[PDB]
C-alpha cells in the first residue's frame, strides 16, 4: 500500500494490514502474549510480583541481582511487546520504589540494556507507554467468551488495591468500542472522491453511532476504580521523567546511553483512536503553538510506528470538514456534527471523571484540567451548528 | 514515479519551480515596501509605511504561486517591521493591516505566519536568462533585507545545494520497488546513484565562501532571520493584531525545514527524530513549517519499509557497501557544513553559537552511527 501511495498519492481507499489495526480490537494488540520463554523466568517473577516485592522492600535487590538476559530469544512482535510491558513495569517500580520519595536515578545495566535494545527494535521509547500498559496488558479469561470486563484481566499491576485492572481495562474497552468506527474511514474517503453524497452521510452517522456507544462503555469506570487508590497509589507509578523535579535530568539507562534521558510518562494522549477521529474530523488539536497541540503531537512518537504512520496518512488525505463545509447540505452537516458532538460528549464526561479522580482527591491538577478543557473546547468549536 | 500530489518538481525538487515575481496591481502597496526594504529600513521609514497600509483582502491571490509570493512579501515585511534596523529596538505588535492578511494567507497555505525556508529559499528566486541553466551566475533572489547583507549568496547557495540533492529523489521509487520485487542488483545500483547525487551536492556547497562573508552574515543577515520562540527579545511571542488576542511564538526560518535533507535521513533509516533529545524534537517540529504536500511526502516515506533494515538482513557486502556510501556522503555534507558554521557563526561571535554547533554535531553523529561497517 505504501509503495502505491508514493506513485498515486495519499489516498486511503482501504485500511492496509501494514497499519496493524485489528478488525475487532483496533489499535489494541490482539490476544497479547501472557508468558515469555522459560529463559526470561527471572524477569517474569519480578513483574508478576511487583505489589509484594515493592511492599516488602525487596524489589530493588531482586532487580540488582538479575543477570543481563539477551533479547535474541524474543523472536516475534507479541513476545517483544510482552517483554516491553514486563521491563517497563519493573523500571517504574525500580525508579519509584514504595512511592514515598525515595527514588532511583540509575536503572541497572542488566535491565536497562535489554529494555533499550527491545525499545529500539519496536521504535518505542524505553518507558511504559499507553500501548504497553493498556493495549498489550490484557487477556481473556475464557477465549470462547466475548470481550467484556467480566471475561478480562490485566497481566501486570503495581500495588495491591491500586485499581490498575479497572483503570487499564476500562480504557481498553473504550479504546476498542471507538475502534469499531475505524472500518468506516475508507468508506468516508471513497465517498468523498467518488462524490457519493448519500454514502458519505450514512458513513458519518455510523461513526457517530460508534462514538456514542463508546460513551456508555466509559460509565463502567466508577465500578472498577476508586478515587483514593487511583490518586495516591496508581498515579505515582505512572509518572515519567520529563520536566519531573524528582528526576530533573532524566534517568540513566546504564550501559546503553552515557547521559540521563528524559521521557514523558504513559498518557491517554498516546491513544491513536482518539487522535484518529480528531484528524478525520478536522478538529485541529495539533495546530498552533499551544501547549495542548504540542503535547498531542509529541505523544505520536510514543505510539507504535505503524499507528503513528496511520495518523500522518490520515492527515495527508483530503479534509472531511472542508468537503462538508463546501456542499451547502444540511443533512451532511448534521451527520458531521453528530460525530463532533459524540467526541464533545466523551470529553465532557471525561472532564467529570477527572474532577472525581484527581481534582477532589488532590484537594483532600488544574494544569491537567486546563489541557483537557482546551482539547474539549477545540472539539466544541468545530461544530458547524451549536 | 512519485505522485504529482507531492509537488516535487523534476528539475528543482522541493523548490518552487519558476517562482512568481510580481503580484496583481491591487497589491502594489505590499510590493513597494518589500522591494525597498534596504532603503526603508536604513532611513527609518519602514515602520511608518507598514503602519500606513490599508488592510488588503487575500481573495485576489488566485493561484498557489501568487499566494507563495505574497507569503514571501508579507514575511519579509514582518521581519523588517519586528527587528527594525537590527540594533535591538524591536516591535512586539504586528499591525492588523499586515497581520490579518498574513495570518489568513498562512492558514490557506497551512504554513505558520513567519518566514519559513520554503518562502525565503524555495520561492525567493529567479533566472536572469530563462534560456540559461540553474547556476549562481544566472540567478538572483527576489527580496533582500539590507545592502551588503549577503542574502543573495546565502539563499541561493542553500537553494543550489537543495536542487543538487533533489536529483536523488527520482531514485526513491526505484529503491522501494527493488526492495518489494527482491531485485538485489537494481537496489545496489539505486543506492550507488543516491550516493553519487549526495557526493555532487557537497561540491555545490563549496560556493558559500565566494558569496557570503562572515561579518555581514553574522552581524546583519542573522538578525533579520530570527524568530520569536524562546527569544528573550520577544519572550511571549508576537501579537498578530486583529487575528489572535494573545502573542504567539513561532520559530525562525531554518534549514531544519528543508524537506530534501529530512528525506534522505528517512530513506536511509537515520532516525533523526527518535530518542527524546532536543535535536530530534527540533527536526520533528520543523516539519509543520514545510508545505503540507512536502510534509505528506515525508510521512509517506516513513510509512515504507526500512531500506537500512532490508540491507542489514541480506548478508550481502556489496549491498551494505552501497548503503554505507549513501550514509558516508551525508556525513561528509554535515562535516563540511560544521566547518562553515565555525567560520560564519562561532569565530565572528567571539570577535555564542555553541548550542547551534551542539545541535549540528548531534545530527552528524546520529548519521555517523548509521554506518553498517
Ligand atoms: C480514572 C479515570 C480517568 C482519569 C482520572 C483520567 C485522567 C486523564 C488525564 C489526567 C488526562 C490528561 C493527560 C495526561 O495527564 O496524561 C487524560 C487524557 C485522556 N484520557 Fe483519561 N482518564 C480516565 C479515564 C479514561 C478512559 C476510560 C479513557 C478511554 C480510553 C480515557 C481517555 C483519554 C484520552 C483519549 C485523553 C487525551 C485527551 C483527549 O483526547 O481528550 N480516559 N485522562
Ligand atoms: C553561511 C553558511 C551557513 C551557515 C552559517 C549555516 C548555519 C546553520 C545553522 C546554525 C543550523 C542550525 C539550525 C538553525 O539554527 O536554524 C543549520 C542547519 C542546517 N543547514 Fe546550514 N548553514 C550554512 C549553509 C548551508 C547550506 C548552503 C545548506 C544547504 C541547503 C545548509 C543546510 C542545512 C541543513 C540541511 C540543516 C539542518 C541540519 C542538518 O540536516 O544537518 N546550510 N545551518
Ligand atoms: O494519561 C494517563 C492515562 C493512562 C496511562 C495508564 C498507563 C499507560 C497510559 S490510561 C488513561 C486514560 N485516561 C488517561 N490515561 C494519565 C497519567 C496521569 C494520571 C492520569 C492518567
Ligand atoms: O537555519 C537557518 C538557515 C536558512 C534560512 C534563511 C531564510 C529561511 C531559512 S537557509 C540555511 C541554510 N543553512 C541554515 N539555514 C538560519 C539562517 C540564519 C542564521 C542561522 C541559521
Amino acid at each position: 500500500a505504501a509503495l502505491e501511495v508514493l506513485f498515486q498519492g495519499p489516498h486511503m481507499w482501504t485500511i492496509s494490514k501494514e497499519y496493524h489495526i485489528d478488525e475487532e480490537v483496533g489499535f489494541a494488540l490482539p490476544n497479547p502474549q501472557e508468558n515469555l520463554p522459560d529463559f526470561y523466568n527471572d524477569w517474569m517473577f519480578i513483574a508478576k510480583h511487583l505489589p509484594d516485592l515493592i511492599e516488602s522492600g525487596q524489589l530493588r535487590e531482586r532487580v540488582e541481582k538479575l543477570n543481563m538476559l539477551s533479547i535474541d530469544h524474543l523472536t516475534d512482535h507479541k513476545s517483544q511487546r510482552l517483554a516491553r510491558l514486563v521491563l517497563g513495569c519493573i523500571t517504574m517500580a525500580y525508579v519509584w520504589g514504595k512511592g514515598h520519595g525515595d527514588v532511583r536515578k540509575v536503572l541497572p545495566r542488566n535491565i536497562a540494556v535489554p529494555y533499550c535494545q527491545l525499545s529500539k527494535k519496536l521504535e518505542l521509547p524505553p518507558i511504559l507507554v499507553y500501548a504497553d500498559c493498556v493495549l498489550a496488558n490484557w487477556k481473556k479469561k475464557d477465549p470462547n467468551k466475548p470481550l467484556t470486563y467480566e471475561n478480562m484481566d490485566v497481566l501486570f499491576s503495581f500495588r495491591d488495591g491500586d485499581c490498575s485492572k479497572g483503570f487499564f481495562l476500562v480504557s481498553l474497552l473504550v479504546e476498542i468500542a471507538a475502534a469499531s468506527a475505524i472500518k468506516v474511514i475508507p468508506t468516508v474517503f471513497k465517498a468523498m472522491q467518488m462524490q457519493e453524497r448519500d454514502t458519505l452521510l450514512k458513513a458519518l452517522l455510523e461513526i457517530a453511532s460508534c462514538l456514542e456507544k463508546a460513551l456508555q462503555v466509559f460509565h463502567q469506570i466508577h465500578d472498577h476504580v476508586n478515587p483514593k487508590a487511583f490518586f495516591s497509589v496508581l498515579r505515582i507509578y505512572l509518572s515519567g521523567w520529563k520536566g519531573n523535579p524528582q528526576l530533573s535530568d532524566g534517568l540513566v539507562y546504564e550501559g546503553f546511553w552515557e547521559d540521563p534521558k528524559e521521557f514523558a510518562g504513559g498518557s491517554a494522549g498516546q491513544s491513536s483512536v482518539f487522535q484518529c477521529f480528531d484528524v478525520l474530523l478536522g478538529i485541529q488539536q495539533t495546530a498552533g503553538g499551544g501547549h495542548a497541540a504540542q503535547f498531542l503531537q509529541d505523544m505520536r512518537r510514543y505510539m507504535p510506528p505503524a499507528h503513528r504512520n496511520f495518523l500522518c496518512s490520515l492527515e495527508s488525505n483530503p479534509s472531511v470538514r472542508e468537503f462538508v463545509l463546501s456542499k451547502g447540505d444540511a443533512g451532511l452537516r448534521e451527520a458531521y456534527d453528530a460525530c463532533v458532538k459524540a467526541l464533545v460528549s466523551l470529553r465532557s464526561y471525561h472532564l467529570q471523571i477527572v474532577t472525581k479522580y484527581i481534582l477532589i482527591p488532590a484537594s483532600q491538577g488544574t494544569d491537567l484540567m486546563n489541557f483537557l478543557k482546551t482539547v474539549r473546547s477545540t472539539t466544541e468549536k468545530s461544530l458547524l451548528k451549536e
